[PDB]
């Protein structure tokens, strides 16, 4: 990706847990939602939410 599209983090949205994206946490790619596996917070997803190699290559 020599300079092409840098990609951020996704960080919990809560401070206090603040967990990077994980296969733990329910993602419910369908309901364009990702729950929580620790805070139970329901985030709604980014509007760029295409850097991210993570999603392109959804487990
Ligand atoms: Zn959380």
């Amino acid at each position: 990706g020599s300079s092409g599209s840098s990609g951020e983090p996704v960080l919990c949205s809560r401070t206090t847990c603040r967990a990077a994206l994980n296969p733990l946490c329910q993602v419910d790619y369908r309901a364009k939602l990702w729950a929580c596996n620790f805070c139970y917070q329901r985030n709604q997803f980014p509007p760029s939410y295409a850097g991210i190699s993570e999603l392109n290559q959804p487990a």
